[PDB]
Order: C-alpha cells, then structure tokens, then sequence
C-alpha cells in the first residue's frame, strides 16, 4: 500500500506514534517518506546483507527475523515480512522499540540526514488529524 501523506499521518496517530518519546507526528511522516516514500512493500539490502523492511525501513539486523541475515536479533519478535503489510500496526510498534533504544529518532537515517531540525510540521499541514 502506498499511502497518502495526511492519510498516513492519520495512520500513525491512531497507532499512537504521535508524540512518542516527543517525537512530534510531522518526524515520523518525514521519516516515512524519505526511508520508503510512503510504500508498506519498500525493502532496500544494506551491503553487510541485512535487509530494511517497510514504511519505516526496519532492519533485520536487530529487529524482526528474514532468515537471511547472519548473526542478527530479533527484537521485534516478527518476521521482517509483517513489516510490509497494508495494516501498519507491526511497523508502529517495532519503530517504537526502535525509538526507545536510547538514540531517539537518529536510528533512521535519513530521519537524521533529512528531517532532523527542519520544519517537520510541514508534513501534517492541512491534514484532518
Ligand atoms: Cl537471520
Ligand atoms: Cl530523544
Ligand atoms: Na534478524
């Protein structure tokens, strides 16, 4: 499912990711859209053979289990492939382990790269939440 920008922020708001650990719903839609530009399907390998899973491109790494990834954790407690789902429930609630960890949001990348410190409110603008 690729989702809609306002249709995704009010995804995320159900889910209850608005404001989780202060991070304001504008940083979670942000990141959302530069790791997978929206798409629940996106995966993308890391050259150390991990694999990032989903709208929020969760890596096997540590975090949800594909089989294929030596030496990794599942943390999540999930098969990487529920992370690709239409229902975003897996992926909200991994990123919020994620989120937790004790380095906030600079987990995702391109979150740091791209969001951080921007006019993330800009991503929820006019959007019925
Ligand atoms: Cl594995
Ligand atoms: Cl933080
Ligand atoms: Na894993």
């Amino acid at each position: 499912k690729v989702f809609g920008r306002c249709e995704l922020a009010a995804a995320m708001k159900r889910h209850g990711l608005d404001n989780y650990r202060g991070y304001s719903l504008g940083n979670w839609v942000c990141a959302a859209k530069f790791e997978s530009n929206f798409n629940t399907q996106a995966t993308n390998r890391n050259t150390d053979g991990s694999t990032d899973y989903g709208i929020l491109q969760i890596n096997s790494r540590w975090w949800c289990n594909d089989g294929r990834t030596p030496g990794s954790r599942n943390l999540c407690n999930i098969p990487c492939s529920a992370l690709l789902s239409s229902d975003i429930t897996a992926s909200v609630n991994c990123a919020k382990k994620i989120v937790s960890d004790g380095n906030g949001m600079n987990a995702w990348v391109a979150w740091r790269n791209r969001c951080k410190g921007t006019d993330v409110q800009a991503w929820i603008r006019g959007c019925r939440l």
